[PDB]
């Protein structure tokens, strides 16, 4: 890493965590991304109080340009903050590079809602959706496009707070079943969560994140059923163009299905904003015991 531009190193210094502040348990994988496994560790604060971390080791870096990009992105991502978006705690360089993230005790949202020993109420599930909407309202306000919003890509902490995750230095494929390669460009695409226009052009916007959010709501209301199980990946674009959409789940309230449907409008500009979604979903949430 002595090949890095020294001004970049100085610019990222405030994101860097020294090895003597970290204790990582590399003997046990706690999560798996295509581009790296995740391990538990602890970060020592200024008192020596332990902060629990998920530490991710990036696995296919080959050139200093990639590292430089990673550091540049880290500076941007470090200064994001919202209670429903995952924080970047820092990067450890003097230990491959380690991305240091807050530990998420209850794992990804899709696994949480599929846990048969727990019974989230309908209200709880809608509340998870509301929390995601609030995190996305924040990302949208930063002009940041997620591109891979899905229940598998959101996390829950010890207070059951939902964090939009899988972005910035945490971006990866954490369940490879749902990504398909596009020939023309080599992009790995989460096809069954994508907006029609993104399927046609491979371009993404905040309004395509709104489409994905509608799919995530459907995931919540089905307790983690896979969307369009009988539609092959390569047939989803046509399925949508034919005027077909995911069906209303049995226990999805009518006003929430209406929200879903608006998120899947064929014209991006006609989909609700995340600000509108927070408002409307907060009303729906409030009507349940
Ligand atoms: C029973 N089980 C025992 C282990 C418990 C704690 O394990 C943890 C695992 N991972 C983290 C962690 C924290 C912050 C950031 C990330 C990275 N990241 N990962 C995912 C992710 C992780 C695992 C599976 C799937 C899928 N599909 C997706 C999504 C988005 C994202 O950004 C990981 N924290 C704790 C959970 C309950």
């Amino acid at each position: 890493l002595s090949a890095l531009n020294p001004e970049l190193v100085q610019a990222v210094q405030h994101v860097v965590i020294g090895p003597s502040s970290l204790i990582v348990h590399f003997n046990e994988v706690i999560g798996r991304g295509h581009f790296g496994c995740v391990y538990h560790g602890t970060l020592l604060d200024n008192d020596g109080k332990k902060i629990h971390c998920a530490v991710k080791s990036l696995n296919r870096i080959t050139d200093i340009g990639e590292v430089s990009q990673f550091l540049t992105e880290g500076i941007i991502m470090k200064d994001f903050s919202h209670p429903n978006v995952l924080s970047l705690l820092g990067i450890c360089l003097r230990s491959s590079p380690l991305v240091v993230l807050p530990y998420m005790k209850h794992g990804d949202l899709r696994n949480f809602i599929r846990n048969e020993t727990h019974n989230p109420t309908v209200k709880d599930l809608i509340g998870f959706g509301l929390q995601v909407a609030k995190g996305m309202k924040y990302l949208a306000s930063k002009k940041f496009v997620h591109r891979d919003l899905a229940a598998r890509n959101c996390m829950l902490d010890e207070k059951f707070t939902v964090k939009v995750a899988d972005f910035g230095l945490a971006r990866d494929m954490y369940d490879k079943e749902y990504y398909s390669v596009h020939n023309k460009t080599g992009a790995k695409l989460p096809v069954k969560w994508m907006a029609l226009e993104s399927l046609q052009t491979q371009k993404f916007t905040t309004k395509s994140d709104v489409w994905s959010f509608g799919v995530l709501l459907w995931e919540l209301m089905t307790r983690g059923a896979p969307p369009y199980p009988d539609v092959n990946t390569f047939d989803i674009t046509v399925y949508l163009l034919q005027g077909r959409r995911l069906l209303q789940p049995e226990y999805c309230p009518d006003p929430l299905y209406e929200v879903m449907l608006k998120c899947w409008h064929p014209k991006a500009e006609m989909r609700p904003s995340f600000s509108e979604l927070v408002s409307r979903i907060s009303a729906i949430f409030s009507t349940f015991i």
